[PDB]
């Protein structure tokens, strides 16, 4: 008489019913005999043992959070990370290597229907691929989840799968495609508390095909590079990989050429050398040079890149003091400035004059004011950030030029999306507002997609669709952020506070409270703080330095020197309105791309916060299924007809417990079923007859596996 009950340890737990009393129930925990008294409302029905480790949970005959968790947990400990759940897929990071990604296995999935194999990322990629050919439509695979859940690893498996089955030992273009992420990760990833290879940018990879299905080219867009990581890092964390690769792996020749000087010598490396376990930075340096070489980067190109990486570190070694009894910046030591100008190809005394005494065009004459130590420090830091962002964008453009070399744009594409999930931190700033905004758009596309798929299924069968679009809940919160006028949203207000002469951050928070103080998803929280109610939680924002972040100011004098650098590469980097405005445009264009594809969702789940293999943290998993919408899904299909079965199938399964309903001889499938149902005296509120299937409530079909 086993049942599921809430457990503070395990999330849910097996228990046997021992006593009832109206709405009360007394139960016996199956693990330790302990007695527990609950409301009948807290009890969840258990599925029969024939569904153990079921590969598609839509097949479950009792849809509830407890039964879902159990199935995911059971498969996981048998080393089975992939599970289907009706209209989307779920993946629990194993935190160890599995024998499931070989060349053999790739060939086994070629051509297969999702349900003819065990669930795998390969099968999502293959089915998306066949649909591209068969329907002449563009496809997308979206990989989502917390830091460390496994989005980047699954993205890379879809690339390596496609480069194998849609090739035209690989061939030049596919060899280069498989090198793109190794290059981008060296420059865009960093060791973080949650992930030793954290993506500090979002990316969307477009792969282009023929009418025939042959890979013809590819293109990559990146989003939200964490520029500021180049300047300072939190406890236990590293900057981008490339800085440790170069310092640890440079030849003696290179060490000299690029004025390199070791781990403890760089203000921009906050924690000096910190190791990544099971990787050595010198070996990694070698993999990264090899990848750039396969990509077609000339030796001089590779060296110019590394010269820039080095100069970013040098900028950080400049020190400004003040003149006696003033605030005016002075540069008593000259050495850092000399080394960096050497690497940047400009003139150290013009560079100095630019930082300390900028000429400012101001109409009625040219003001040449001296800068405070605070001002010169900010300028140098803005410059190192801008310098590195430009370097990443340059590497991205040249990766793209090597990958779109054939000038053929193909017939179709398959896009792969790899962007950070919704996460709440101790501090939530402008960059988190943008990430959390992006996930409002993405989660809405998900609710909407499920909505359209359901509505079409109901339409083709008769029955009876009375829900409004599932994605509409997210609209008020989206509108609070992105609305131009009427009431202007957070972004628009920011953009306006920026053209205000004597505005502060807190000035902005106050105008916000004024115009959105009573918006449904707003809440006043400290004087730069405010809250927004997102799909997955209340988030506290701190608006400190947002005015500056929206504007992203640089010293235009030194910027001008670098535009005329005597080094051709640095010159190219510097070959040339708000940060909020620009990002909104980037996100508008991405959503437009996605809405015009057939999307496949891959929900990545992190098992624990300790990077451990074979340990599942129940409440951590449940919280993640909540952010995803997986639990809204269970609730919504609970209020519907979760079990749906074709006539022919209903016949040859329950003719056992209903043999005498159907007379001997041929009969139409709907006819036979109607008889089987009348022969069941089933309450007409618990089923619906469709064109090809019967639609059952939960868990009407469970009731029949016995009685
Ligand atoms: C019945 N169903 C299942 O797949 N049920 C298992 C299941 C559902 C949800 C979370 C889960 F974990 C699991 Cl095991 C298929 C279609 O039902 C949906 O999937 N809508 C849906 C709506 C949502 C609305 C908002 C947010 C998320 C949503 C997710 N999803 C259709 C099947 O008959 C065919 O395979
Ligand atoms: N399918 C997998 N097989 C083996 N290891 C994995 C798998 N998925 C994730 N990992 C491990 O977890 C780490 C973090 O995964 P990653 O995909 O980088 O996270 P994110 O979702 O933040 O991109 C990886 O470095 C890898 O060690
Ligand atoms: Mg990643």
């Amino acid at each position: 008489k086993l049942v599921w009950v809430p457990s503070e340890k395990h999330g849910f737990e097996a228990a046997s019913i021992k006593e009832e009393k109206g709405d009360e129930v007394t139960v016996e925990l199956q693990e330790n005999g302990k007695k527990v008294t609950l409301s009948k409302d807290d009890i969840q029905k258990m599925n029969p043992p024939k569904f153990s480790k079921v590969e598609d949970m839509a097949e479950l005959t009792c849809l509830n959070e407890a039964s879902v968790l159990h199935n995911l947990r059971e498969r996981y400990f048998s080393g089975l990370i992939y599970t289907y759940s009706g209209l989307f897929c779920v993946v629990i990071n194993p935190y160890k290597q599995l024998p499931i990604y070989s060349e053999k296995i790739i060939d086994m999935y070629k051509g297969k229907k999702r349900h003819e194999m065990p669930p795998h990322i390969y099968a999502i990629a293959d089915t998306a691929y066949r649909s591209m050919l068969q329907d002449r439509e563009d496809q997308s695979i979206l990989c989502t989840g917390e830091s460390g859940a496994g989005k980047t690893e699954n993205t890379k498996k879809v690339i390596q799968y496609l480069a194998v089955v849609a090739s035209s030992p690989y061939g030049e273009l596919e060899k280069q495609l498989l090198q793109a992420n190794p290059i981008l990760e060296a420059f865009g990833n960093a060791k973080t508390v949650k992930n030793d290879n954290s993506s500090r940018f979002g990316k969307f990879i477009r792969i282009n095909f023929d009418v025939t299905g042959y890979i013809v080219g590819a293109n990559i867009e990146t989003y939200l590079l964490e520029k500021s990581r180049a300047i300072r890092q939190a406890k236990d964390e590293r900057t981008f990989h490339i800085f440790y690769y170069l310092i640890a792996g440079a030849s003696e020749q290179m060490r000299n050429d690029l004025l390199l000087e070791g781990f403890n010598n760089y203000t921009f490396l906050s924690n000096g050398h910190v190791p990544i376990p099971a990787q050595q930075d010198d070996e990694m340096f070698q993999e990264t040079l090899e990848a750039m070489t396969i990509m077609g980067f000339t030796e001089e190109e590779q060296t110019s890149i590394l010269r820039v990486v080095s100069s970013v570190l040098q900028l950080g070694n400049i020190v400004f003091k003040k003149e006696r009894n003033t605030d005016q910046a002075s540069m008593p030591d000259n050495t850092a400035a000399q080394k960096v100008c050497h690497l940047m190809g400009i003139n150290v005394t013009d560079f100095t004059r630019s930082i300390l005494t900028p000429r400012i065009k101001v109409g009625a004459a040219v003001v040449e004011k001296a800068q405070t130590k605070e001002q010169a420090d900010f300028a140098i830091e803005a410059l190192a950030k801008a310098k590195f962002e430009r370097l990443f964008r340059w590497i991205l453009t040249r990766v793209n030029k090597a990958l779109d070399k054939t000038k053929r744009q193909g017939a179709s594409f398959l896009g792969i999306l790899d962007i950070a999930g919704f996460e709440i931190f101790e501090i939530n700033s402008f960059e988190q507002l943008c990430i959390n905004y992006t996930n409002e758009k993405l989660q809405q596309l998900f609710n909407h997609t499920m909505f359209i798929l359901e509505q079409e299924e109901y339409q083709r069968e008769g029955i009876e669709w009375n829900f409004i679009d599932f994605g509409l809940d997210l609209q008020p919160c989206i509108e609070l952020i992105e609305r131009p006028t009427n009431p202007p949203g957070v972004l628009a207000l920011l953009d306006e506070e920026c053209w205000f002469p004597k505005a502060t951050d807190t000035s902005f928070v106050e105008k916000l409270i004024q115009e959105q103080g009573n918006h449904a998803k707003f809440q006043k929280s400290d004087k730069t703080e405010f809250c927004i109610l997102h799909y997955a939680g209340k988030v506290t924002y701190n608006a400190s330095a947002w005015l500056t972040k929206n504007m992203d100011p640089l010293n235009d004098n030194v910027t001008s020197l670098l535009n005329q650098s005597s080094d051709k590469f640095v010159a190219d980097l510097w070959k040339d309105r708000t940060v909020g405005q620009l990002y909104k445009e980037q996100l508008t264009k991405l959503m437009t791309t996605l809405r015009n594809t057939n999307p496949n969702f891959v929900r990545c789940i992190i098992p624990n916060h300790e990077k451990r293999a074979g340990k599942l943290d129940a409440h951590l998993v449940l919280e993640q299924l909540r952010c995803n919408g997986v639990l809204e899904g269970i609730r919504i299909c609970r209020q519907g007809f979760p079990n749906r079965i074709v006539f022919q199938e209903f016949r040859q399964r329950y003719e056992i417990l209903a043999a005498n309903a159907i007379p001997k001889g041929f009969m139409d499938g709907k006819q036979a079923c109607i008889l089987m149902i009348k022969a069941l005296e089933l309450d007409p509120n618990l089923y619906r007859i469709g064109q090809s299937k019967i639609f059952f409530r939960t868990g009407v079909l469970a009731h029949l596996e016995e009685e």
